[PDB]
DNA sequence: CTTGGTTAATAATTCACCAG
DNA sequence: GCTGGTGAATTATTAACCAA
């Protein structure tokens, strides 16, 4: 235990991160929020998943980085250390506690809006064509290869989810 | 016991109740949504008490009422029989009269001519807050058709000092 | 006092889902 | 190609604090 306590603080990453994060905090707040967001974004990342890992109040955080109410600095460096963090963590998870939510990722969306247009209830294999297309579409975004997408991990696209973002999508537009 | 379950059963008013609610639910389903959207729109009823008391899905609700998704009869039923009470409850503490307490919510009105007062002055000084606790808690009046005396039973949507105090200040604090 | 941080609550939306 | 009903999770937004 404090052996590994230690055994974490010391690795070449660890420093690395102490000072990275250190730099985030010197600039500009706000910069750096924006960033981030646009971290999650890009990898579609449950504002969840930060609270949950930082502890920082989840409404303090959805408007320090949507409306930059200021945080303060401990906090701050919580926040951008996850995101330090996160940034390897989630890049062995190519190159190389809660289940998240799956989330529709714009572009996907893009697609499936387009190809849509009348295709009330689609072919459980038209679907795969999407299912396939989008996650192609989904490494495009966060800058690897269709080639494995299978980090794409909690987000991975598949059958059922389209199946119900057809669904789903056929009862919205169904009211009003 | 029973006796207190059947002597509720049986009165003059809750009998006629039923039979409102009865009506009711052989009109268009969203006719009454509409009513009712609109009944608690006026005297600001959180959603949430509904879902309480009525114990049906908040998010169906948000629905079936916004949306106008179709929620079996069971559960409209129990949302009529709600309303309805509610109506009486509503109007008994006000009308004529001297596990969790809801919460505050500025009402359009109040709300107007906050808006108003404001881009007039940055800071009020108690007694000029004070005129406006007098303002809204009027205007909260005629929205649901009632004195300006014993504007009393608006109850917990009652405008105060430190209410409106707050709301300046997030309204100040809320332009960074 | 008042800002300045920080918060518990509410509710529109989002994704899943099973019983006819 | 299950398909209407529902429902748990999520996160922008609201209305209040408490510390200095």
């Amino acid at each position: 235990s404090i052996l590994k306590e230690l055994q974490a603080l010391n690795t070449e990453e660890a420093a690395e991160q102490r000072a990275e994060v250190d730099r985030m905090l010197s600039e500009d707040p706000w910069r750096a929020a924006k960033m981030i967001k646009g971290y999650m974004q890009q990898h579609n990342i449950p504002q969840r998943e930060v609270v949950d890992v930082t502890g920082l109040n989840q409404s303090h955080l959805s408007q320090h980085l949507n409306k930059g109410t200021p945080m303060k600095t401990q906090k701050r460096a919580a926040l951008y250390t996850w995101y330090v963090r996160k940034q390897r963590e989630i890049l062995r998870q190519f190159n190389q506690m809660r289940r998240n939510r799956f989330k529709w990722g714009p572009a996907s969306q893009q697609i499936l809006y387009q190809a849509y247009d009348r295709q009330k209830n689609p072919s459980k294999e038209e679907r795969e064509a999407l299912v396939e297309e989008c996650n192609r579409a989904e490494c495009l975004q966060r800058g690897v290869s269709p080639s494995k997408a299978h980090g794409l991990g909690s987000n991975l696209v598949t059958e059922v989810r389209v199946y119900n973002w057809f669904a789903n999508r056929r009862k919205e537009e169904a009211f009003r």
